[PDB]
């Protein structure tokens, strides 16, 4: 792998830590980096490094490099997990990205559900108490702002879901895993069946567009206002195909205004060209915030 | 097998292909004609250009589909090559866009330079005036300000990618193309080295913004008032990196007022946040155009 001084970070100044989780690209590990912020070059900063699992092929290795080199292309934004640097030449490939202390969004919302209406036993959070409606509309607004940035850079996400959203310690929403490569199932990875987030054109024809991500914004909105519900609850994958081309759609979440739910279904238009653009989603969510 | 969209489907019977025109990164574009593509006049044949694949991969098919469906989202404008229809489901994919009879701008301008002032041996054409040149820039700024408002970044704005219709309307083209993994870009594509149209911040950080699109507008202006000149004449690409961040810029073209050349340099501002918006470019370009004669 060629050198890149603009992005290279020395492994001496990088100290690994406890693992965080795993994804389609490998595993992501907590870490600390000394001087990764050039402005404050004697400061330890908490970071997350993305690396391969101990059983990955080179197909998986080029797919880690090809996400890293795409993260350099699309720039930085407040509502995405940004790239900080990399370790290339010696040993394993580390990819250093921003750290979000409050974890991922789906389990953040599930932990803050009302008593007796939990998803699973797990552990609840009453220091966090419970979220308000205005709380919820700004999380999607932040994500619309972030999705409108990625769309403007001609980037397609292909798998936008609440589990792939991350929360910083100031409750900032950060879209993650947007540079992954596309390689043409019933395999639940990380607790989710990804086919339930796909637009019909990507589910039946395996074709993706910025409009297809708009379909996956709609489901994301449904996850948010149900505080982490699971879409199409308990429906077999074999039946979603038939149910989808029949015109059936998900029901209106409680504690959610009609105009938001009528915005939810316009993302689920059968024709991609008929779905809203990210630009008007940002216009409408801003107006609804006040 | 591509999804349906009735509003945009055009029957393949009524479309008869013709001689090829040229190519881009997206495939080939070929002359053709379509009967009834204009619904208001349904018994009329209209000349169109259709974009199709060259052979090209399964990846190349998705980037045509996402360029076609992105052209539907950003709307229509007088100063861009607009989408007219498509043939999707029953055969190979055809994307039908507007036809500009006079070809691209760079060779349009080069064909119209004075005797003895040629760029190359091509049969010439009937010479453009100063008012001709300024309204040509105004039209293109109007088109870029529309594209910017729809959150669109061009990334490769050059005279060769502007086309002229039969009444001299300027139309920006290839604005919805997908972004791939970085071409060396130092290889001549379509008679130009695209690296000479890139802003330094997009050169050194490989990230594109609306402020960089203004930088390539400035280069574009230089192309126009030199009637199809070649930017940075005889400078090696390996030296252009240093030469740009050293502050060197192209010289003021003849038959071009000082205020236009100092507008050209404000496009080439070192600080991107300081370059003007297209919104302000059309406002100033409007002012220069109406004190024409
Ligand atoms: C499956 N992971 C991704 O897809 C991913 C991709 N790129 C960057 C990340 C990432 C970035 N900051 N970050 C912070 C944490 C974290 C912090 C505190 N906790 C626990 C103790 C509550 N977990 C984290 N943990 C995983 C575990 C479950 O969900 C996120 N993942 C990340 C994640
Ligand atoms: C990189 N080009 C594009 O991407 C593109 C995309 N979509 C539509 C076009 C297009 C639309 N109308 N049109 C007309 C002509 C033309 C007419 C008359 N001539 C001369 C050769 C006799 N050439 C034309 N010629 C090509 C050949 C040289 O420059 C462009 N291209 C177009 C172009």
């Amino acid at each position: 792998l060629p050198e890149d001084p603009k992005w290279e970070f020395p492994r001496d100044k990088l100290t690994l830590g406890k693992p965080l989780g795993e994804g389609a690209f490998g595993q992501v590990v907590m870490a600390e980096a000394v001087g990764i912020d050039k402005d404050k070059p004697k400061e330890a900063v908490t970071v997350a490094v993305k690396m391969l699992k101990d059983d990955a092929t080179e197909k998986d290795l080029s797919d880690l490099v090809s996400e890293m080199e795409m993260m350099k292309m699309i720039g930085k934004h407040k509502n995405i997990i940004n790239l900080l640097g990399a370790c290339t030449q010696d040993g394993p490939l580390y990819v250093i990205v921003e750290y979000a202390s409050k974890g991922n969004l789906r389990e953040y919302l599930r932990a803050r559900r009302p008593p007796g209406m939990e998803y699973s036993y797990d552990i609840n959070r009453v220091p966090e108490e419970q979220m308000t409606f205005k709380d919820l509309v700004s999380c999607t607004y932040q994500l619309a702002r972030g999705m409108e940035y990625l769309a403007s850079q001609k980037c397609i996400h292909r798998d936008l879901a609440a589990r792939n959203v991350l929360v910083t310690e100031n409750n900032v929403m950060k879209i993650a895993d947007f540079g992954l490569a596309r390689d043409i199932y019933k395999k639940t990875t990380n607790g989710r069946l990804p086919v339930k987030w796909m637009a019909p054109e990507a589910l039946f024809d395996r074709v993706y567009t910025h409009q297809s991500d708009v379909w996956s914004f709609g489901v994301l909105m449904w996850e948010i206002f149900t505080l982490g519900g699971s879409p199409y609850p308990g429906i077999p994958v074999e039946e979603l195909f038939k149910l989808l081309k029949e015109g059936h759609r998900m029901d209106k979440p409680a504690n959610c205004t009609n105009e938001l739910y009528m915005m939810m279904r316009d993302c689920w238009h059968a024709v991609p060209s008929q779905r809203p653009t990210f630009k008007q989603l940002v216009e409408d969510l801003d107006r609804i915030l006040t």
